[PDB]
């Protein structure tokens, strides 16, 4: 097959144009760059300038003031390369320029992570348990990495969609790849586009008509120094879905009965990526 | 100890023979290689050759027809090293001479490691909850794979039992091992027998009464590519038992109450094997 | 900031002083040395010289008569290194003199465990659901471990409380290290003294009052063999929090409604460390 990584418009989506090229790119590839979609380059560079400044600059007391007693990732700080982490309430800010800067980030990311979602339910005739306003009213993280100069294994995410932004390796180095058509497809930084992933709840929501690809990261040198903002789109605790419609997409589940929740399902932590079995 | 693999014939302990040397296999090993059981060489290579087919042959269309879109390895192809998998329903077939071939081999294995499984209840006198035949109409997964030219770190199951076949090395090779009285016991391909691990949920159910031998790869060069054939005889996720009992056989449960069920003790989606805690 | 560990004496901790320097302490590092809490160098090593033998002159039958059928680590013998483990009951003694000694040592453990625990819990204003004695008559693990001549990724635990003696290596070489203050700060054997770490369960149960620190284990050589006692205080199955207030600092939790328990949260086996996430 084409083992292109293709490009939509989410305004053209949204005016009901390219319906059935993007059926075909959910269920055969699930990940594409998303174009009019409100997140801009300059936009991305305000945010990611401040992080910085503040990797670069803050003090271990500025950089303690921003950090969760557990190191989660959750909120604030977290030093390992290094990272930001925010979602839609109980933030952890270094200054009142970044809390401003950062919570519209956040939001014009949440915006577009929720209209994608939209798009993909639409286009696959899906409607959640308990509708679809509910259902992406939810329970996002995002996550802002510095990475100094494969480095990560294959996995899939759980979420429902991953937005993902970055920058450019100085020297050229393309460092996110994805599986597409049994291939290793770069995925190349685009100042007009962020990168959507669809997740493992994309396919169960849909009872199976959209793929949760595999991606990793490549390894390399000087100037291969890169940032990456990372939004999950997850959903609340309490979704619900069919348990045989699971098992016939691939769900290996061990839950009792008709119906189960995200919960039942996941247990009582967040888990974002997977990986495949072993065994 | 002799720390040697013992074999059974699957006939003679269902005629009620060697029932001491059993129990004492299963209390001090967990582990025997199973003759007389209905899995042929013969057959064994026949649903080898045409999945070999199909994994050297198979179109990426082809392949793509039968993967399914979340890589959960449950049902259908993955590639990675490449795996089919099966359970008794749900399945992805590549074509009628595959599906006739692989549901009469999955069948057959089935059929196998209910019987083993009967005899290791019989033998430690157990009768779970809600009996027997509720027991063991199950959970099964198959999974077959090809391994292009240690390998993978210790491991026990989480299954009542493991049925594997191999296929050898074309330079004889012996990849997969066992803990054996303390030792490293290679556990070599036999054109006449199935491979059986007992797992953690025999230990459960039994009481104590069998071991979960850890188990690993070992690395070797040119004509070391293999195959292998794991069935793994899983639990419903309702099967119960007693949360005192667990605790007394070694099972660090964090169980409120005097019963449990297999999803209370696991969550939401089934774990085959699992490690040794560094903590 | 001082990336100093510092030292307590549970005795004056018990008599009210020190109040403000230990909850700076704990919301600043979550970590700490402990002395004058009734655990001697004498006694670690009689325990030690016993378990020592049983490693080196414990014939195969001897230790598989205290080796699980299941190899979780959770009491007994374990074989990789080499491992003992005990807890409140069901536990596995090679002998008369071992269990007297071993008995002992464990009570003391547990009672330091649970008075530092106290302190922890008093500094903070914090009363549990049920109260401070019930949550603090608990699921305790002690895991002594032998090691041969970073060897562990940074982890935090999830425990209460986890109180570390040690031996040191012949060659004076200190394997242990922890995150304080962004720095690696060593930390070596005391004979006066035991390490204390505080867990997530500290930090959940005080709404967010005390620091889990991330640990690991470097590598070094001749004379780098050396033994631990890792002591957990691990919370009840039914140990119930607030889940707005474990949001609120750092849990990034997948919980519907307002209160929930630690099986909840965890899951029903205990997990006892925790890495950082990678996505």
């Amino acid at each position: 097959m084409d083992t292109t990584v293709p490009t939509f418009s989410l305004a053209e989506l949204q005016q009901g144009l390219h319906q059935d090229e993007f059926r075909r790119c959910l269920r055969d590839k699930g990940l594409f760059y998303l174009t009019d979609c409100g997140l801009t380059d300059t936009e991305l560079k305000s945010a990611k300038d401040l992080v910085i400044d503040f990797f670069e600059h803050g003090s271990e007391a500025e950089k303690r003031a921003v950090t969760s007693p557990v190191p989660t990732m959750r909120r604030g700080f977290t030093g390992l390369s290094m990272c930001y982490s925010m979602g839609t309430a109980d933030n952890l800010f270094p200054s009142g320029d970044f809390e401003r800067i950062w919570t519209q980030y956040f939001d014009r990311q949440y915006t577009a992570s929720r209209a994608v979602a939209r798009e993909v339910l639409r286009a696959t005739g899906t409607e959640p348990d308990g509708g679809v306003e509910a259902f992406l009213d939810c329970e996002p993280l995002l996550r802002f990495r510095y990475f100094p100069q494969l480095r990560m294994a294959p996995h899939y995410d759980l979420s429902m969609v991953t937005l993902i932004q970055q920058t450019p390796c100085a020297n050229g180095f393309v460092s996110l790849q994805a599986e597409v058509g049994g291939a290793f497809t770069d995925l190349p930084y685009r100042p007009d586009a962020v990168l959507v992933f669809c997740g493992a709840i994309a396919t169960l929501v849909t009872g199976g008509q959209v793929k949760a690809p595999r991606h990793h990261v490549a390894a390399p040198i000087a100037g291969s120094s890169r940032t990456s903002s990372v939004f999950f789109l997850r959903p609340n605790a309490d979704f619900t879905f069919s348990v045989p419609l699971a098992r016939e997409c691939g769900f290996d589940v061990s839950l009792d009965g008709e119906t189960a929740t995200f919960q039942d399902w996941i247990g009582g932590n967040y888990v974002n990526i997977r990986r495949t079995s072993k065994a």
